[PDB]
C-alpha cells in the first residue's frame, strides 16, 4: 500500500487476480511434454495397411520389443527372412528410426500406441527381450514380465486407483526403465540414478497422464494380469520392485 | 610522512579523502548485476497485446513454469493445440529463448516480471512442474510450493523483515534453485554446491535487491501464503528448508 | 467399458486379441540377433576351394584361434611362410577382417561355422592362444581348454539338457569371453562386468539359439570331452568356472 | 687445483669472484615480476580526465571492486545508467579488459594504483562484493573487510613491521585471494591450494615489494583500520585469518 | 544322429576328423607372433659392413641399450662424437627408428639379434642404463643385471630346463620389462599390470619360442652367469625377482 | 654345442667374445644424454661480449635464476629498465628461450655453464627465487639455499667422495628439482613422484657425470659452503633433505 510507479502497480495488481484453475490446468496440459500421438500412428497404419495392417503391426511391434528402433543396423544382423520383411514394411509404412516429427512412425511408437497388446506380447516373448528376466532376476524376485517393455507406462492408471498405487507402479516400472536406459543408452554410461531417471521422467509422466488409453481399461487389464489385486492395490511383486527402485 | 614522488603523493592523498557513502552506494547499485528490466517487459507485452495481453501473458507464464525457455524444442514435444498457440504468441510478441539483450522477451523473463502471479500459479500447478513436490519431498518435508519456480527470488523482502529472515528465505529458496539448476543445466552435472550456487548468486541477489516490486507487497503476500508468520519471521517449513540447504 | 473415441477403441480391441504364440515366436526368431550364416560360409569355402577347401579351412581356423581377424596387421608380424600362405588364402577366398555383410568371410566366422573342429583345435593348441591356460589359471583351476575360443558358444545345448545346465555352461564360458573381450577390445578398457557382458550377450545367445549345429551333436561332444558328465550335467570344473563368473 | 682446460678454468675462476650484493639485488629487482606501473596509470587518468579524473576514477574503481575487468559482458547485465556511464568512460580513458601492455588501463589496474582508497571503498561496499562477508564468514570470524579486494596486497608493509607480521598479513590476505581466484577463474576449478596460490604468488609479492606506495603510509593506514595494533603486530582477526589459510 | 541338413552334416563331419597334431603345431608356429628375423638382420649388417661390421654393431648395440631406438631425437642430446658416429652408421646401414617391415634395421633389433653379447654388455654398462640398478634396487635385492635389457627374453630356454624354470625366468624378467615399458611408453602411464604385460606378452613369448638362438647355448650361458644354478634351476635372486613380479 | 645354422653360429660366437670394457665405456659416454656444452656457451659469450661479457653474463644468470627461460613473456611483466636491458642482451648474444640445438644460448644454459657462480648467486638472491625458502621450509628445515637452482647438479662430485655421498646429494637436490618441476611444468600437474623424477633424471645424471667442471673444485666448494663436512660427507641438512625426498 505504499506509493509505487505505474509499471510496478500493474505487476502488483496482476498478482492480485484470482487464479482460474480450470483454465490454468487446460493450459498446463496443452503445454506439457507429449512424446507421441497414438491416434495419429494408428490412423496412418490402418489407412496404409488396409486389411494387412494388423498382422503388419504385430511384426513391427515384435521388432520394437526385441531390437528397438534401429531398423538398418538391426536388419544387418538378423535372419534373411526377418530383414527382407522388415525392409519391406519400412518402405510400405514409411518407418523411421527416430521420432523427428509428430508424423514419424518409429517401431517403438507403434508399440506404445497399442500398449495392452505390446505388454502381453512382451511377457509372452520375455526370453527374447534384451533386458528381460535374466537382468531383472538379479535385482528382485518375480519382476512382472509385462513391465519389461517401453509401453508399460501407458498402462499405469491415475483414475480408479489411489495415488499411492500410481506412485508404486511408476517406481516398480522405473526399475526396468532404469536398467533398459543404461543398457541401450551409451550417454548414460556413468550417469547417476537421478540423471537416468530424468532421461525418462517426461515420457513416463506423459504416458501415465495420457487420455488416449482409458484408465478403466488399464485397471481391468492390470487386475487380469495380477499386477493389481482385486482390491485395486499393487501385487507383492510390484511392491518389492518399487521398494528396490527407491533403494537403488 | 616520509619524502615521496609526486605520483606516490597523489595516490596517498587520493586515499586520504573521506568516502561519500551515498554516492558510492549509488554507483554500486548502478553497476551491480541486473538480469532483466521488468517494467520494460510489461510495457512491451501490454503495448503489443492490448486487451489480449493479460490472457496471453498467463499462457506464456505457464509455459515458462513447466517447460522453461526452449520454445522450439518444447513445441516439438507437446500437444498440437499448445504448440500452435505458443508459436503464434512467439510471432506476436517476438518471444526468444535466450536473454541476449535488455529487449529480449523470454518466457522466464515474463514470469519473473509478474512474480506474485507466477508463484501462485506455480503452487497451483505444482504437479506439472519438472522440479516439484516429488523432488523436494525427498529433501525435506513440506517445501513451500510457491518457492518451486524461477520467480520466487523477487518476493524475498529486504525491508520490513530482519536480515536473518531475508537470509533464511534466500537459503530455503536456494534448496530449490540448487536442484533446478542441476536438473536443467548439463554443465553443472558434476559441480560442487558452491559452483552451482555461484551460477545463480547474481540473479538471485539482483531479484532480492530490485526496487521494482515493492517490499511491503512482498511481506504481505508471504504472510498471506504462510511463508512468513504474522510476526514477520519464516514458517517452520521455511526454516527446515533453509537448514537443509546449509547442510547440503 | 466407459465411452471412448473410435481410435481409442481400436487400441483397446487390438489388445483384447488372443496371442498366437507359434506365430509370435516365429517373428521373434526371424528378428533376433544373427551374427553369421554358417551354411553360407561353408558353401563359399567348399565351392571356391574344391578339394583343397578342408586343408585351407584348417589353416584359416588356426589363424583365427591364435591371431583373430586382423589379417594385414598380423601378417606383418609372423613368419614369412605363414604370411605368404595367409595372403594367398585371403586372395583365394576373399577373406576380410570385419563382418560388414552376410557375405563377409572373416577368419573368426570360418572358425565359428565349424565349431566342434575349432574347439578341439583350440584345446590342442592351448599353449598358442593369446588368452589361454596362463590367464585362466589365475582365475580358476582347470578351465576347460575347449572353452578358450570364440566358437564354444555354438556348442552349448538348449535341448537334451536342463535349463540350469545351459545357464551354467553360458556362465562358465562367459569367464573366458569376459577375459578375451577385455584383452582384445581397447574400448572395454575401463568397462564394468555388465558392460563387457553386453558386448557379447547377443552373439552368445545367437550362437546358443542357432539351429544350424544340432543340439544332440553338441551334447554328445560335450560328454566326450568331459565338459558334461554321463548324466548330462556340467563337470566340476564347469561349475567352478560358472561360479567364478557369477562372483566376478 | 688439478690441471684443467682453459674453458673449464674460466668457469672455475668466474665462480671464485666475490658477489657484489648491491649490484645483484639491483638486477634481481629490475628482472622481478611486475604486474603494473601505478604512476603510469595515474598519469594517464589525470591527463585525460583533467578536473573530472577523480570522480571518474572512483566510478571505475567501484566497477572493478564489484564486477572485475569484464567491461562488455558486465555492461550487458547492469542498469542502463551504469552501462551508459561505463561505456562512456571506456571510450574516454581507453579502458580495456586485459592487461596486454604496460599501457593497458584495466579497471583492476586503476583500483590497484590507488590502494588505500580502493580498500576503504571495498569495506564500505562489502555487501556488494561478489566475494564478501557471506563467503568469508563461512571460513572464519571477522575477516577484515579491507582485505576483500584485489588491492589489499599493496598495503602489506615490508618496512616498519617484523617479517613475521608481513608473512601473517600475506597469509591472511591469501585466504581471500584463494577464494576469489577459485570463484572467478574457471581454470582453477579443480586446482590444489598450491596451484591456486601460484596463480597469484608473483602479483602478490610484486604488490608487497613495490616501492610506489610508501611503507610508512601502509603501516599508519593498517593501524587506523585496526588491522595492525598500536604495537605494529596483526590484530586477532588477522591472525585467525592467517591460521585458517595455513590450515586450508 | 538326428536328421539334419547337408550343410549341417558337413560341419558335423568336419568336426569328427582326427586332429593331425604335427600339422596343427606347424601351422600355429607359422602364424604365431614374430617380431624380427635375426638371421636377416645379421646378414644385412655383415654384408654392408664387411670387416667393420663387428665394431659397428657393438656401437649400435650400446646405443640401443642406453638410448633405445630414437636415433634423431637422441643424437640431438649427446656428445658431438657420439652423434657424428651414430648418424654415419645410420646412413651406412640404413638404420631406422621403427620396425615397419621385416627389413627395418632398428638399433633394438640389432641388440636382440645378438642376445648373449647384448646382455653381457648391459650388465657391464649397468650404470648407464635408463632403467638399471637404481630402479630395480627399489623393487628387490640383487636383480640380475643381465636381465636389464630388451634382449634377455631370447636367452630364456624352453628345452634343457623344467617348465617351472622357464616360467620363473619369464616372471623375473617381466619385473624389468614392466618397469621399462612404464618409463619409456607414455601410453602405459595409467595402465594396469595386466595391460602393460599384454604390451610385451607377444614379443616376449616370440623371443622365448624362437629357434634361431639354440636352447643349449642359452642354458650354458645362464649357468655361466649364475642366473641358473648347476642343477639348471633359477638362482635365489631370480626366484625373488619372479615372486616380486607375481605379487606386483 | 649342438648343430646349428651358420647365421645362428655367428650370433653365438659374437657372444663368446670378451668385452673390451675401456672401449664399451667410451662408447657409452659418447652416446649418453648430454643437455649442453658449457665450453661452447662460454666461448660464444666471451667472443661476442669481449670486455662486457662478464657483467652481461651475470645479468643473464639473475634472469635465469628468478624468471627462467621465457624471455618475451617475462619481459612483458617486469620493470622497464629490466626489460630494455634483457631485450638488448638477447639481440647482442642471440639468446633464445628453448634449447633447439647445441648452439642455442638459453638463459638457463648460461647459468649451468658457470655453476659455482650461479649457485652462490642463488643463495644470495634466495628471497627472489620462485621456488625458494618459503616452499622448501614447508618440506624440511634448513634446505641449503645453494641447491635452490637449476645449476646445483653440476656441483655434485663423483670423485673425491663416496658413492653414498654422491647419491645423498642427488636425493637432497631432487627435493628441490621435484618441487621446481611441478611448479613450472604444467604437464607434470598430476604426475607421480617417479614421473616427475624421470623428467629430470637424464639432465641431472648428465650434469653429475660431466667432465667439464672438475670434481676437485666441486668438493672444495661444497666444503666451503658447508654442504659437505671437512670429512667429505654431507651435512645434516643435506641428509634430512635426502631423507625427505626418499620418503616423498
Amino acid at each position: 500500500s505504499n506509493a509505487m510507479s505505474e509499471w510496478s502497480r500493474i505487476a502488483v495488481e496482476f498478482g492480485e487476480q484470482q487464479l482460474n484453475l480450470t483454465e490454468l490446468e487446460d493450459f498446463a496440459r496443452e503445454l506439457a511434454y507429449e512424446g507421441l500421438d497414438p491416434a495419429l500412428i494408428i490412423k496412418k497404419l490402418k489407412e496404409t495397411g488396409g486389411d494387412d495392417w494388423v498382422k503388419d503391426t504385430k511384426f513391427i511391434i515384435v521388432f520394437a520389443l526385441t531390437r528397438g528402433n534401429k531398423i538398418v543396423k538391426a536388419s544387418g544382423k538378423m535372419s534373411n527372412s526377418g530383414s527382407k520383411r522388415l525392409m519391406a514394411l519400412q518402405e510400405k509404412y514409411g518407418l523411421v528410426e527416430r521420432a523427428e516429427t509428430r508424423l514419424s512412425i518409429t517401431p517403438v511408437r507403434v508399440a506404445q500406441s497399442l500398449p495392452t497388446w505390446t505388454c502381453a506380447a512382451a511377457a509372452a516373448l520375455k526370453e527374447y527381450l534384451p533386458v528381460g528376466p535374466a537382468v531383472m532376476n538379479l535385482k528382485v524376485e518375480n519382476y512382472p514380465p509385462e513391465m519389461m517393455c517401453m509401453a508399460f507406462g501407458s498402462l499405469i492408471p491415475t483414475a480408479g486407483v489411489s495415488e499411492a498405487t500410481t506412485k508404486t507402479l511408476m517406481e516398480a516400472y522405473s526399475l526396468w526403465q532404469d536398467a533398459f536406459t543404461k543398457t541401450i543408452n551409451v550417454k548414460m554410461r556413468g550417469a547417476s540414478k537421478t540423471e537416468v531417471y530424468n532421461s525418462f521422467r517426461d515420457p513416463l509422466h506423459a504416458a501415465v497422464n495420457s487420455v488416449f488409453f482409458p484408465n478403466d481399461v488399464r485397471v481391468k487389464w492390470l487386475k487380469a494380469k495380477g499386477i493389481l489385486g482385486p482390491d485395486g492395490v499393487p501385487s507383492r511383486a510390484a511392491e518389492v520392485a518399487a521398494a528396490a527402485y527407491r533403494n537403488l
